[PDB]
């Protein structure tokens, strides 16, 4: 299948992934991101993988399913952030995108659903106001999407809510990633598309911020 993946990729040049003189490159890389579309959060990154984009927060989480990074109709749309995160407080980042079937958006995330693929692929680099950060992936799983719609959550109660929430995520997970030390200090990232192995299948991918 043929879509709109041109333009989405014009911007990878974009990419503030490609010294204080190349953080300067990348800092205008990342204004140019927020003057093209004000939406603009982060840069992400996956290893092994094509998934090498923008990503935007909506004001619902609608809106980037059906638009691109120029807020054009899009059948691709855009990888974008739950639109009820604070990104600045909150301790689970949960980003969305497409598995259209043709190898576009978060199609690859279905690749972590191989155990191979998931012991070779560890990382998920985000670049987030200036700053590269790093997330180990520990958990990755498939289930309904309407079960899922109900567990996914950004805001907690208290740490023991939260230490529930990871154990949960954790223990879900298809494949076990040895000595991630896994605690309620730690910040995740969750990354969701669709699957089609089932209908209304959702793939999903919980990594946790290192170093």
């Amino acid at each position: 299948y043929y879509t709109d993946s041109r333009d989405y990729d014009n911007l990878r040049s974009l990419s503030p992934l490609s010294s204080p003189e190349e953080h300067k490159q990348d800092a205008e890389s990342e204004k140019n991101l927020k003057n093209i579309n004000p939406d603009y959060r982060f840069w992400i990154k996956v290893e092994g993988t094509n998934i090498d984009f923008p990503v935007v927060q909506g004001k619902d989480n609608d809106f980037y399913l059906h638009h691109n990074f120029n807020k054009e109709k899009s059948f691709s749309g855009s990888i974008f952030v739950d639109s009820e995160n604070n990104l600045n407080d909150d301790s689970n980042i949960v980003v969305y995108g497409h598995n259209m079937r043709n190898d576009t958006m978060f199609a690859q995330i279905k690749h972590f659903k191989n155990e191979n693929f998931f012991n070779a692929n560890k990382y998920v680099t985000l670049y987030r106001e200036g700053k590269k950060s790093t997330f180990e992936i520990f958990s990755v799983y498939q289930e309904n999407a309407k079960d899922l719609e109900s567990e996914i959550k950004t805001k907690f109660s208290n740490k023991e809510d939260y230490e529930k929430y990871l154990k949960e995520q954790e223990s879900k997970s298809l494949f076990k990633r040895d000595g991630i030390d896994l605690n309620s200090n730690d910040r995740i990232l969750t990354l969701i598309t669709s699957g089609y192995d089932f209908v209304n299948a959702r793939i999903v991918v919980v990594a946790k911020e290192i170093d």
